[PDB]
Formats: C-alpha cells, structure tokens, sequence
C-alpha cells in the first residue's frame, strides 16, 4: 500500500540483493552485498544517502575512500556524483539507502555520523543528524511505549531494526518488522505502540521535503 509499501526484489549481480520500495518521489531499498564484493561506482540524477546496518561498508566518492559503521555513519551523494562501495568484511553487509530528485544546495559532508540528541516528540533520547534535505533519527523505543500521535509537514519512512512494532499511519495499521517499511506523507497522521516485551530500534528519515 502507499503507506506500508510492499518491495520489489531484484538480484542485481550475483553479489548484491535488492529489496526496492516506492515512497511516492523517493526510492528507498534493502541492499545485502556479498563478503568482500562490491557495488561498482556509478552516477545518477538522484540525490542519494544511506546507512550500514550490519557489517562495514567503504565508500569511494569523489577522490577519497570513508569508512560506513553500522549505525552510525550515513554516505550522502549528491546529484550525479560519482559512488561505489566495498564490502571489506568476510560477512555480508545488510544496508539500506534513499534515492531522491532534490533541489538543494550541496551537502558539505560526503559523511555524516548521528549524535545524540533527544526527540522532539517523544523527548526520548534519539541519535540523530541533519543533512541539506534530510534529517536520520534513530531511537529505542522502550517496551509498552506508545509513539503519540504526530502530523508533520516532512514526508517520513521509518523502519525497525527488531522485534515487532505496530505503526498506525492514517486509518491503516500494520504490526511492522525488520523488512518492511512503513511511509507517512506530508501531513498523515502516524502513531505507534511497543506492545512487544523488548526495546525496539527504530529508524527514521525525515525528507525535507
Ligand atoms: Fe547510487
């Protein structure tokens, strides 16, 4: 649906597998690059960032090389700028990224690190960054925590890292994973609740927009 997007799976090459969702004028997909391989550089009209979920990543981007932690780092290509990545780690690398026209100046950083900070809505701690048509949060949101209802002006997608958490965008429902996604547009109102008896990872993007 347009708020719990179902993905597409590709098999690129016989060392990345893709899970590709449509959130309106953003792509976002699920990578899982093999062992030691890599995704050859390569350019494109979208401004793209993304993140390490499991594993390390090195990205080449202009004329350098930046190490990706999980969890920490985010890679921000802007618009026809060339990238590639290399899998440096005999484990795969599970990562995820955002593929997006933008009309923004250009990003300072080709990476940024999240810090921490504390959620607006929920004023629970969150680890969190800023980037010219971007802002990535990241947070537990603890067991039997209800995310309140909120409406913003930015488009979200968010997902889990962990166990299950039920998400309300609208008049839809659905108890979320990691492996899905869900998407709020402009102005939809989204809540959610951990009725699950652990601490959920929750990712957020903010598309400013
Ligand atoms: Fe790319």
């Amino acid at each position: 649906s347009e708020f719990f997007p179902v993905p597409k799976p590709i098999k690129l090459n016989p060392h990345v597998e893709l899970e590709v969702f449509q959130c309106q004028d953003t792509i976002f997909q699920l990578s899982v690059i093999a062992p030691n391989a890599k995704l050859e550089s390569h350019q494109h009209p979208e401004s793209q960032i993304g993140m390490v979920l499991s594993g390390e990543l090195e990205l080449y981007i202009k004329d350098v090389i930046k190490p990706l932690r999980a969890l920490q780092d985010i890679h921000v290509a802007d618009a026809n700028v060339s990238h590639g990545f290399v899998n440096p780690l005999s484990e795969p690398m599970i990562g995820f990224d955002l593929k997006r026209i933008t009309s923004s100046l250009p990003s300072e950083d080709v990476v940024l690190t999240l810090s921490n900070n504390q959620d607006k809505i929920t004023h629970l701690p969150c680890q969190s960054v800023k980037g010219s048509w971007f802002e990535i949060v990241m947070m537990k949101i603890p067991s039997g925590y209800s995310i309140p209802p909120h409406q913003g002006e930015q488009e979200e997608i968010g997902f889990i890292l962990n166990g299950k958490l039920e998400i309300f965008i609208e008049n839809e429902e659905q108890c979320l994973e990691y492996g899905q996604i869900y998407y709020a547009p402009s102005k939809v109102l989204k809540k959610g609740y951990n009725s699950s008896n652990q601490d959920i990872n929750l990712i957020k993007i903010l598309i400013l927009e």
